[PDB]
């Protein structure tokens, strides 16, 4: 079997069990299964299900490496597909509420949920709840008599904290921290001083490394029972790099990929992120280019957007990145190297996972 | 030591081990630190801590008659802190959720959380995720090599799940089922045929009594490894049956209680809540009192709100809700009989657990 049909497969098999279980055992009606199974299509499904299928691939690797019965390959494979679906169910929560808060109008050239005409805000919010609730009773129906089902949950959680953590660095990163204050509504940053390549290392490591990078992995190691084939601090090494330099490709496509390739026209600059072509401009910038940047940053006025997509222009942000991207292919080739001492699989996956970022 | 003390003191240390893990673990600083522990107090803080404290008060009646030393006695009272506060957490994270989701405007006295000046939506749906991500913390932290950890974990999570499924059915039954639709934006009922007793039952049993019952009563056994002293499916019964009760008195409340006592303006009338008023009253209305009750109800104008309060008034609700008080004093009376049969401590917690629900 081929390893996505395999994956989408266990998507239908995980949907007939998290609904007929709302019918068995939570009273639920026919009509709400219907909405609830369209929620999930909705916001789990069209992705390229990059999270889910690092998760197989890392267990497919392990597979042609050690010795197993034909059924404990298959259920092997199966608990991969199941955890890789746990992930993907992870980031529609985080999706379905992020697009909430941030007011966004599309996602993938579609609707945000939320602005869906039966659905709206008000049910969008718990919608969310229940995609994460899901998770979990995946893993405690899938995993009962696991012996990696309380590795796998302790590691899940944290994850998901970081994830949240990372939501607050990025919400809270054009103010100025001295002024938070539950009290005081938050004026945007006037001198940028928190605008730092630390700064931004601190949200984008949280935000996204640990959910889209580190989980997949590590949950692969966990299914496989193959921990003790890596350095976890390797591990946790390379991922927070791979996806720092991930979101650092999103920053650049936001202000400058076509809406219509895009699937969303991109805001940043109107919301005052702390974006990477930001922070690297600021580092680069003389006080005249700084003043006109200060005076254009975080509007919404569409002449003022395009005097900052101007300035970026003019100040060779492709020859910063160029330089960006060459360092992380040079420390990631080190990592995977410092990975083949103990495991060429598991390195070869971590090789596969970087390629699918570097070439997109 | 007196039992609020120290469930109030055990609050003290588990939010100093929770802030000082943000510093050392996910890099937090000083200023987001203090933002999330006046997070923290606002939102867990200031309720009478019935649930917190029903778990305290279980594990305490248990210590009363078993044998254990003094260090044990107090691990045990330690544990049902902890266990109190992720249920008081847990409450916390789906009070700032519903309160957004609903567009409400106070909460006992005081501003929902999400309309703090320096907090706003975009922060408040995460700060209550993280409220529920802490439940967790706190539970690996404090019960790593703890007996019971599985089996709290597994509870805690179906009863979260049970939560969101009845929020689900609260805030969609205004809607008519068949109609359900996330492509169609959707209609208040006309008809009102789903306003009936069952209905009314299935929306509250999920939405309340999961968590405010049934989860500090088991919890109470699991920190005290006396889940044998029951029979489980007594204690699911009795947990439903007042957590119903306490719903119904809520619903009441909501319509006739004064703002300034009950701390919010109550808006289920406008709303078209699914409430015991409403369906008590379609129970018992003749043709002409239906058809004004349709033309009047889910509506904000104040006069044709004044217009339904005034049907429920000269309806004599009071009498079918004495009535209906009479029978849950007779069948819970009932099930703590059946509940001393393997343990009168048990059924004296759920004796106490009732006298504070009837008499508040
Ligand atoms: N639906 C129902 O009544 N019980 O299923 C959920 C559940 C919650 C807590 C403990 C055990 C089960
Ligand atoms: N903050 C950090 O870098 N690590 O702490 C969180 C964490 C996440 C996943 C696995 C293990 C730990
Ligand atoms: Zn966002
Ligand atoms: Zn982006
Ligand atoms: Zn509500
Ligand atoms: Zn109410």
């Amino acid at each position: 079997m081929a390893s996505m049909e395999r994956f989408l497969s266990v998507y239908d098999e995980v949907q007939a069990f998290l609904l007929d279980q709302l019918q068995s055992k939570y009273e639920i009606d026919p009509n709400r299964a219907r909405y609830l199974r369209i929620m999930m299509d909705t916001t789990c499904l069209g992705g390229k299900y990059f999270r889910g299928m690092t998760v197989v691939n890392v267990a497919e690797g392990f597979l042609a490496v050690t010795q197993h019965d034909e059924a404990t390959k298959e259920r092997i494979l199966h608990d991969a597909c199941v955890g890789g679906w746990m992930i993907e169910f992870l980031q529609a929560h985080y999706l379905v509420e992020d697009d909430i808060m941030d007011g966004s109008v599309m996602r993938r050239g579609k609707p945000c949920w939320y602005r869906f005409p039966g659905v709206t805000t008000q049910c969008a919010i718990n919608d969310g709840i229940i995609l994460k609730s899901w998770t979990q009773i995946m893993a405690w129906h899938y995993f009962a008599d696991r012996p990696f089902l309380k590795d796998l949950l302790c590691l899940f959680q944290k994850v998901d904290y970081a994830t949240a953590v990372g939501q607050m660095y990025d919400v809270t990163s054009m103010c100025d921290s001295n002024k938070l204050d539950p009290e005081v509504a938050q004026p945007m940053t006037t001198d940028f001083a928190e605008f730092t390549p630390a700064i931004y290392k601190r949200i984008v490591k949280y935000k996204t490394t640990f959910y889209t990078y580190l989980l997949p992995l590590v949950m692969g190691l966990l299914v496989s029972e193959a921990a003790a084939s890596v350095e976890m601090n390797l591990v946790e090494r390379v991922a927070h790099l791979i996806g720092e330099y991930f979101q650092v490709q999103d920053d650049v496509m936001d202000c400058f990929t076509p809406p219509e390739q895009l699937g969303k026209v991109g805001t940043d600059i109107e919301d005052a992120k702390c974006s990477w072509l930001a922070v690297t401009f600021l580092g680069k910038a003389n006080a005249a280019q700084v003043a006109e940047f200060k005076a254009n940053y975080g509007e919404k006025d569409p002449a003022k957007v395009a005097v900052v997509k101007r300035l970026y222009s003019k100040a060779n942000l492709q020859a910063d990145f160029a330089a960006y991207e060459a360092e992380v292919v040079r420390e990631v080739e080190s990592l995977i190297e410092q990975l083949k001492v103990k495991s060429p699989t598991f390195a070869e996956s971590v090789a596969v996972v970087w390629e699918k970022t570097h070439k997109r």
